[PDB]
């Protein structure tokens, strides 16, 4: 059952967020889990300073100082929309979508032959949007992953990540 | 269908935990949801200060100042066990569980006819148990499978509560 696997995934994610470790290590383990467990590929936690300048960017396999490698994979128009609107964004086919340039689709693995869907949700801290959590899926003869379920699940993960981020920011700032 | 309901519950719990509010208001909304939505009844959050102080106790239907009434319901020895052990305590039958006095069992509603199950779970912050999350009910014949699933669910909720509590304390 997809719900059984998703219940185990959020159970494991809850453990990860409570384990004391460097924020980037926590966020890395989370998106690693979204991929290996729920087949959500290229999961990226993008965090921004208050002036919209990148703070940290971490995706699957993050090592120290690799932030740019993951930021070079984000479709900035779509991410800008999510940040500016505080509403999730979905594209069934990023190769044929207004908010995705030719470069956006290439970076996300999309071609004229391979249909790639994008799903991004906002990360919020006290009504302010501080970043994005985004994934993509390749539409082949995989399971029938409903985009609305992904949006719900990622919105839940984003909420918890925002608390983890506020925790780290409150700590460092004192 | 079991996991769908739980998924919705943890989804809603996540929004409650991340909505700005009084700490006590947050914890009361969580246990209110656990009871009304997931039928995990009589939920109590008890947080210890570093000297072991009770410091905050909030259960279903909490009103300002009512902490001591919820703590009166909790079997302190079992709480002592969970804190030192960082492991769930499942008291399938509190009248026969060795960590429960007769007074502890009766306070949970146990009688010579009625019987009561108790499940307690550690709330950890930085490898240290700062409190417990517990539920209780009239005993039923749940499968060991769903008993474990309920324990897994409350462990998850307690993990997230700990993150919320640490945030409030800093």
């Amino acid at each position: 059952p997809l719900s059984d696997i998703a219940l185990t995934g959020i159970f494991e994610i809850s453990k990860i967020l409570t384990s004391p470790a460097r924020l980037e290590i926590t966020l890395a383990n989370v998106v690693n889990l979204l991929q290996s467990f729920l087949q959500m590929r290229n999961g990226v936690v993008s965090l921004l300073a208050d002036d919209g300048v990148p703070d940290i960017t971490v995706g699957v396999g993050w090592n120290e100082g690799s932030d740019n490698r993951y930021r070079a994979r984000l479709p900035q128009k779509a991410i800008d929309q999510i940040v500016a609107t505080a509403v999730p964004l979905v594209a069934d086919n990023v190769s044929a979508h207004p908010m995705f340039t030719a470069a956006d689709a290439m970076a996300l693995g999309a071609t004229d032959e391979i249909r790639v869907s994008f799903i991004g949700v906002p990360i919020r801290i006290d009504s302010r949007v501080v970043g994005t959590l985004s994934i993509d899926r390749v539409r082949d003869g995989r399971s029938h992953f409903r985009m609305d379920a992904d949006v719900r699940f990622l919105t839940m993960v984003a909420n918890l990540i925002g608390q983890t981020v506020k925790l780290h920011r409150v700590v460092a700032r004192d």
